């Protein structure tokens, strides 16, 4: 069990204006500290916004959070269900700015909903350096589908925010589970990203947003083009076939179907051919590292948890200990291992 903290400071909100939070379990006898972004689609204007408050209002307000929440996966302290983890520091950081994490925007007379995700971030991290992150050597920021995304829009910002306050011995390292997507052409989507980005005075790495300059910034929000221009280390774990993609591709079999999804297949392995930290297997599903199951499937006959091990040995080639591992079989399943 992680257990509830609100945001002391309280002008740091959700989107109703109550307070944001995380979820918390130590382990006095680690230095390693993982913060996961909970994902959630997003909003992005009012009418938009006001149908998400109805029926998904969790995502929008801390009002009826629980007092706990379980550790899963990749959060969770037992070494049986997490081989990679189990004895570091956990924390949750669940996801009510519907802003994919970007958002550094106030309520006001002006403005119904509050979009501060990226604020959040930066305020749970200055919170945790009292309650122990002072003394962390690892901080690994992940996060599944908008949180995958929201990783690679905020890692660099995390360490440069812990370098500024004094901490240059903390490596900031990130964990991208389902945010990598491709902006192609549907079966049968980016403009409402550029639409959300000016409703919530949305905030993009700098030297992504210096390439793309003014009105391009939703450039950033593509993790093939995003990614280059981080600093910091970050795994991108991507399935091949991600239920989202499809979902916003309108894929619900003919040739030209067949045609469609092993292009996508083929255009996803090729943006990832120079990631050197990278797993993704040939499977239709969607998210991962928080799935209790997360340590079954493999690819070239090596785990998830088996290759971020490795990658924190590539941190300190290996024999023996890859750490990328693409899949290059084209249709989904193709891959014995993958979920059923
Ligand atoms: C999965 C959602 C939420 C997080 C960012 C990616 N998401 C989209 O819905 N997008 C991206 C751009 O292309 C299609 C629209
Ligand atoms: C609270 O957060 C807001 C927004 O980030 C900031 O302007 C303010 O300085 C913070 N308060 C304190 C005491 O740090």
């Amino acid at each position: 069990d992680l257990r509830l903290h609100l945001l002391l400071n309280t002008s740091v909100t959700c989107n109703d204006g109550s307070p944001a939070g995380y979820y918390l379990k130590e382990s006095r006898g680690s230095r390693r500290w993982l913060l996961f972004l909970e994902g959630g689609w997003y909003c992005f204007n009012r009418e938009n916004c006001d149908s998400r408050y109805d029926t998904m209002r969790r995502l929008m307000s801390s009002r009826d959070w629980p007092r706990t929440r379980t550790g899963t996966g990749i959060l969770s302290s037992q070494p049986e269900e997490n081989p990679y983890w189990w004895n570091a520091n956990m924390v949750f950081i669940p996801y009510c700015s519907s802003d994919v994490w970007s958002g550094a925007s106030s309520k006001s007379e002006k403005n119904e909903y509050a979009f501060m995700g990226a604020l959040i971030i930066q305020e749970v991290v200055r919170e945790l350096l009292g309650r122990g992150l002072s003394g962390a050597k690892v901080l690994l920021l992940a996060g599944s589908s908008a949180g995958g995304t929201g990783v690679l829009l905020n890692v660099d910002r995390v360490a440069e925010q812990l370098e500024k306050l004094g901490y240059p011995a903390i490596q900031v390292r990130g964990l991208a589970d389902s945010g990598w997507f491709l902006d192609n052409k549907q079966y049968r989507p980016t403009e409402a990203i550029r639409r959300g980005i000016r409703y919530w005075n949305g905030v993009v790495p700098e030297r992504c947003r210096r390439q793309f300059q003014e009105g391009e910034e939703w450039n950033c929000f593509f993790g093939y083009k995003v990614y280059p221009t981080l600093r910091s280390p970050v795994f991108v774990v991507q399935w091949l076939f991600d239920e989202a993609q499809l979902t916003v591709d309108n894929v619900h079999v003919q040739e030209g179907l067949r045609l469609y999804i092993q292009n996508l297949g083929r255009e996803l392995r090729h943006t990832l051919k120079d990631v050197p930290a990278s797993f993704a297997p040939a499977c239709l599903s969607h998210e991962i590292i928080i799935r209790s199951h997360w340590t079954d499937v493999q690819v070239k006959g090596t785990s998830l948890p088996r290759a971020l091990h490795c990658w924190d040995r590539s941190l300190h080639p290996l024999k023996g200990c890859p750490v990328h591992l693409v899949d290059s079989c084209p249709w989904p399943h193709c891959n014995p291992s993958c979920p059923t």
